[PDB]
């Protein structure tokens, strides 16, 4: 009754071009299973809207990479927050929602918009740059590592322990061996950063300790939600910008009309989370027999849900393969739907939206000037180089 299917979402030809491949695991079926990792699949915006909106049929507290955690041990202690179900989710995400909360986006958005128009000018003098490293790296790395309160020593460790965590969440394949044996240093500062002492008054780090003695989180909790942030606060924003600069390069009528009304800035980065979704994939498994799109999936069994599928599916979406700033996306998974969606979310737009609004009016254009080279993980979708011209306005 399933489909059987061979292919590998986590093959270097499946993140060189994941479409055909995407298409054929939505057409195949509301369920499919995928033979070489004896895992469960849903590729359509329904199946991986219901999945993520059921969370305890579908759990998050055994592992949301292929690892089962009740099989395996895991490569970490388990997150507090993305590793765990309710209720014991659920005081860990009421505190990094109040750490990520709407008052404090005002608190830091004057700093982040003039680094956002301080790197735009910078790169604006240089003309010819790498919109990789010289801006999705370089501005989050320039606003972010502060705003957690991080000492400048050290910093070097966070993009490659980033890259490790979402490698991690794939199956036992080389880009994930590979970056389990190198991990240790990395393992090493992030975990002595997450100390108290270690984090300076004020930033994200300090205020998350700070919580602990409201009674919603005690004082050996705090570390670990510390490493959250620099698990998922950093790295995901680098490929967001970057699929939002990438999108605005090769669509240059959408740059244009950015330009002409720089308020679509907000809905313009969202559109790219959408159409790139830079976080593709996630696990969960079941915790009871459960009937799924006709199909009767066991108790125990992954179910890998494809974001960035979902985000695609015509089924949900009109032209979904058409970069469009002013579609109404709401809806859109590329962070997540339900208890688990993105807790940082309004950290990730308000970086994506003022470094939007500085292009939008510094920029003229934004071409292609040399080789585009694909970076690959098994859990984020981005580009490894991307040189354009920079064209002021
Ligand atoms: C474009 C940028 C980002 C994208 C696309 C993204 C994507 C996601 C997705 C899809 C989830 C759901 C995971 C699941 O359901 O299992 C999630 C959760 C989470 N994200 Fe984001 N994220 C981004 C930025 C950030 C930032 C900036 C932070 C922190 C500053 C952050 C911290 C977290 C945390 C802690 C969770 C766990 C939430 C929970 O389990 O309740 N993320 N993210
Ligand atoms: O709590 C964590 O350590 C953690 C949370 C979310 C993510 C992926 C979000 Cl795209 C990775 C790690
Ligand atoms: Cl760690
Ligand atoms: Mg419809």
């Amino acid at each position: 009754t399933i489909p059987h299917l061979a292919i590998d979402p986590f093959s270097l030809d499946f993140f060189d071009d994941p479409y055909p491949d995407q298409q054929t695991l939505r057409d195949a079926g509301p369920v499919v299973y995928l033979d070489k990792w004896n895992v469960y699949g849903v590729a359509r915006y329904a199946e991986v809207h219901a999945v993520l909106n059921d969370p305890t049929t579908f759990c998050s507290s055994r592992g949301v990479g292929l690892s089962d955690f009740k099989k395996e041990k895991p490569w970490r202690p388990p997150s507090l927050i993305l590793e765990a179900d309710p209720p014991a989710h659920t005081r860990p995400r009421a505190v990094l929602s109040k750490v990520l909360s709407p008052a404090t986006m005002k608190t830091i958005r004057d700093g982040f918009a003039a680094a956002a128009d301080a790197k735009v000018d910078e790169l604006l003098q240089r003309g010819c740059i790498d919109a990789i490293a010289d801006l999705a790296e370089a501005y989050p790395l320039s606003v972010f590592p502060d705003a957690m309160g991080l000492k400048q020593e050290g910093r070097e460790h966070l993009l490659p322990y980033a890259g490790l965590v979402f490698n991690a969440f794939g199956p036992p394949n080389e880009l994930r061996q590979t970056a389990i044996e190198r991990s240790a240093p990395h393992q090493a500062y992030v975990n002595e950063q997450c100390q108290r002492p270690n984090l300076a008054p004020g930033g994200f780090g300090a205020c998350i300790h700070a919580f602990t003695d409201t009674g919603e989180i005690t004082p050996d909790e705090a570390p670990l939600l510390v490493r959250s942030l620099l698990s998922a606060g950093l790295d995901t924003t680098v490929n967001g910008i970057g699929a939002a600069v990438y999108c605005l390069a090769r669509f240059p009528g959408e740059l244009q009309r950015l330009r002409s009304d720089p308020t679509l800035a907000r809905n313009a980065f969202e559109e790219a989370v959408r159409f790139e979704s830079p976080v593709q994939t996630f696990f969960r498994t079941t915790t009871r027999e459960v009937e799924l799109g006709g199909a009767v999936i066991g108790e125990g069994e992954k179910v890998l849900m494809f974001l960035g599928s979902a985000n695609r599916d015509p089924r949900r979406w009109s032209d979904p393969d058409l970069y469009d700033i002013t579609r109404k996306t709401s809806g859109h998974v590329g962070f997540g739907s339900g208890v688990h969606m993105c807790v940082g979310q309004l950290v990730a737009r308000l970086e994506g939206e003022v470094m939007l609004s500085a292009l939008a009016r510094k920029v003229a254009a934004i071409d292609i000037d040399g080789p585009v080279k694909r970076r690959f993980n098994n859990t984020l979708r981005g580009l490894e180089s991307l040189p354009v011209k920079l064209t002021p306005a």
